């Protein structure tokens, strides 16, 4: 039983993703065990059944990676701390034929990869970000576009505007 | 007075197109005068002006093209008779400054390809057909999409289940 340092931000993004908020999937490997909560948090478990085993929280859903037009992750933040830094977790939503936590890695020490296989990403503008977004905010979007294209802004300001869009939405905590 | 064979298929797609029905836009070239009504019909007026000068209806709002998970023009059929064949007419619609019908023009006798400007498909992912569709039948295609990657179906078995999946839509006509 584990306390959470902040709560998850608001579930935001694609609407058909939403049915996921409140599940919860799991990965046993040798050592830990992962657990995958979407939209709010991620736990491991050390099963070496020793008395101090460690049981942590790796992150709180807090914002949207957007890379490229798409969401890249989500970005699982101010978990448990490991001494100067909190832990960390980018989440990665996959093809695959059923929900399912696929792989744990550690590129840094207290900083995770973890790979979420599930069938709502296998269409290809399944994570697009303009799809996702409120009528009002894609007119914002289009007249950017277009000013770009008649070249009365530079590339410099139109990535400005899209990060302007992407948090008023709350894809980007702010 | 012209009489239409059939009558328009209902409106059906993306949102922000549907205020284009019931507007009608024209183009004048010396011979003769098209045209278009969006989700409607398609008409020819030979300029003489005489009690026999042509008048003929090039196609009535069928269904759509869809082409690379997108909508790639409107298809108008069921015209005036030439012989053999009724006309057709496939309405492509292109970013433009202002809702314009720019050109038109005759490949294959009694088949004509209409080019229609408007602002409203300016940006590249407004015609995307994933989005506009139900939440199941989103499902259907997610299905379909992870099924042809674990080689389960063929490339032609899947383009008939999109074909199911846009006509139960309504996006094609049955
Ligand atoms: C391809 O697709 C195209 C797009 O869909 C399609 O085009 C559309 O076609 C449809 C079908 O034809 C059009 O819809 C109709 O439009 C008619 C035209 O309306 C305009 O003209 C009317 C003027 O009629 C007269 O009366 C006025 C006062 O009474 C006079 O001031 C006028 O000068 C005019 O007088 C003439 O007629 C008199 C007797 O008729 C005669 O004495 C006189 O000397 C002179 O000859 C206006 O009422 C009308 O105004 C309204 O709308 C405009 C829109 O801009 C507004 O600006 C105005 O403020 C006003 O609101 C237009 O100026 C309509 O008449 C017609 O209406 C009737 O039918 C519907 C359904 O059937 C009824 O619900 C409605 O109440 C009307 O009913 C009348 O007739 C029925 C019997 O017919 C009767 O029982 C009933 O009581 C009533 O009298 C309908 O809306 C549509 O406009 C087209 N749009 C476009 C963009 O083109 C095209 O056809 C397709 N082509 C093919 C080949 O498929
Ligand atoms: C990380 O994030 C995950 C998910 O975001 C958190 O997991 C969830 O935590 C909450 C607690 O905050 C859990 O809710 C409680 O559940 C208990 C027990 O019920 C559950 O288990 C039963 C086992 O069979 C099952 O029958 C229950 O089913 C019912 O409820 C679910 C949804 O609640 C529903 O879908 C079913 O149809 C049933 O209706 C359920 O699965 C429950 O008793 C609690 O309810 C009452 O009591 C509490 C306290 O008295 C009160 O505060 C409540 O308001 C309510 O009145 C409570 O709902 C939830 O089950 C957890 N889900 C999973 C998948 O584990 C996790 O806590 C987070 N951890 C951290 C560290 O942040
Ligand atoms: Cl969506
Ligand atoms: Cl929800
Ligand atoms: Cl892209
Ligand atoms: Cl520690
Ligand atoms: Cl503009
Ligand atoms: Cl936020
Ligand atoms: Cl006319
Ligand atoms: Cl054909
Ligand atoms: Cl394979
Ligand atoms: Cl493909």
């Amino acid at each position: 039983k584990l306390q959470p340092r902040v709560q998850p931000s608001p579930v935001s993004g694609p609407s058909h993703l939403f049915r996921l908020a409140g599940k919860c999937f799991n990965l046993v490997e040798s050592t830990y065990k992962y657990e995958l909560c979407p939209f709010h948090n991620v736990t491991q478990h050390e099963q070496t059944f020793r008395w101090n085993a460690y049981s942590g929280i790796l992150g709180i859903w807090q914002e949207w990676d957007i890379e490229n037009n798409t969401f890249s992750g989500m970005w699982m933040r101010e978990g448990d701390s490991c001494g100067n830094k909190n832990r960390q977790t980018k989440v990665l939503l996959v093809c695959g034929k059923a929900n399912k936590l696929s792989s744990v890695s550690e590129p840094s020490t207290c900083l995770y990869s973890l790979t979420f296989e599930t069938p709502l990403v296998c269409h290809p503008h399944s994570l697009l970000v303009y799809p996702t977004l409120s009528e009002g905010l894609q007119e914002k979007w289009n007249e950017a576009e277009q000013a770009l294209y008649d070249e009365l802004i530079t590339e410099q300001g139109h990535g400005k505007i899209l990060k302007e869009i992407f948090r008023e939405a709350g894809y980007l905590k702010t």
